[PDB]
């Protein structure tokens, strides 16, 4: 134990981006408008989309009518960019106005050149919130203006965050932007945390509700560390930031991350029966990290129950066969095959 430090707003969480360990919570799993959270989302299928090359930064996108307030009543007294139908902008410029400005008519022009439509894009949204366990999420806008069905959660908010930091690092570098410059007029990143002294803070989203309060996704670095925070529903601006300040704090002075099973490290070898090669290494794969209090590495181990008490071929790389379990004077991942077993012939 240490103990978890107060946190003033509706729901919180604080979690190891390279061990996934929750280190704090508060009601992380009550559904809450994610408002412009949302546009974490947006910006992770247009990250998937640059690396895949099916878009390039340096393609022009014609902006619809649909990317207007003129155009689209839904856009009135939002953030923008301040488009215009016809207009030609940069894939470049108007991801850095979804990520920076969130400018809500920059999503819409991207949505469209990106899926075709608003519709099919939210489908993606949805689809990759299905992929990553996003299980209390459903995105029902592209750029998270108030819609009926539209929820988070905190915990799913920090998975979609570890998730666009690990996945699509690129379009993660642009969030720690403190502004960008369009129709030479220089905007700034909302998110206030990039200047703290404090902390090392380069990303995430800000984002204010309807009437919940207001709501942050952070995430720090401290040496080899790094943390991620997601604060729903605090009162205040101030607070916003002073409570994701106070955890992200709290997270680096009190714990560390350590790697006891490395990815591609064998922790246990095993007979295989029946198979082409008469052994197979089991490891941890990417989850064999784990947080715990400073200065207890020393004593900490690690176990693991085999399941079928009796390995047969066929086996494949990556399939989970059993259970590490990580123990302190804890955790538990799973145990998987390393490499593929067919079977004899």
């Amino acid at each position: 134990t240490v103990e978890a430090p107060s946190v003033d707003a509706r729901a919180w969480i604080l979690m190891d981006y390279a061990s996934g360990k929750v280190l704090a919570e508060g009601n992380a799993d009550e559904k809450l408008d994610p408002a412009s959270l949302t546009k974490i989302m947006t910006s992770y299928v247009v990250g998937q989309a640059l690396k895949a090359d099916k878009i390039k930064l340096t393609d022009m996108v014609t902006v619809g009518k649909d990317a207007w307030a003129t155009g689209n009543p839904a856009l009135r007294g939002s953030s923008v960019m301040f488009l215009k139908p016809g207009d030609q902008v940069s894939v470049a410029d108007l991801n850095k106005g979804v990520i920076i400005q969130s400018g809500n008519d920059a999503c819409i022009a991207l949505a469209d050149y990106v899926a075709g439509s608003q519709e099919s894009f939210i489908g993606l949204m949805n689809g990759y919130a299905k992929k990553l366990g996003l299980t209390n999420t459903t995105f029902q806008t592209v750029h998270g203006l108030d819609a009926p069905g539209q929820f988070s959660t905190a915990r799913d908010m920090a998975l979609l965050g570890k998730a666009l930091i690990h996945d699509v690092p690129e379009e993660y570098a642009i969030h720690k932007e403190k502004e960008f410059t369009f129709n030479k007029i220089r905007q700034p990143n909302r998110n206030r945390l990039l200047w703290s002294s404090n902390l090392n803070v380069d990303g995430m989203k800000t984002g204010t509700t309807a009437g919940a309060g207001y709501n942050l996704v952070a995430s720090a670095t401290q040496g080899d560390m790094r943390l991620i925070s997601v604060v729903l529903g605090a009162k205040t601006d101030r607070i916003r930031f002073n409570e994701s300040e106070k955890l992200l704090t709290w997270g680096f002075r009190f714990f560390e991350t350590v790697t006891p099973i490395k990815p591609d490290a064998t922790f246990v070898t095993q007979r295989v029966w029946f198979g082409d090669k008469s052994e197979v290494n089991l490891g941890a794969g990417e989850a064999g990290s784990v947080t715990i209090p400073r200065g207890q590495l020393k004593n900490l181990k690690a176990s693991y129950t085999l399941t079928e008490p009796q390995l047969t071929a066929p086996l494949k790389k990556g399939q989970v066969v059993g259970t590490i379990d990580f123990q302190l004077n804890i955790e538990q991942r799973p145990l998987i095959v390393m490499e593929n077993v067919e079977e004899g012939g």
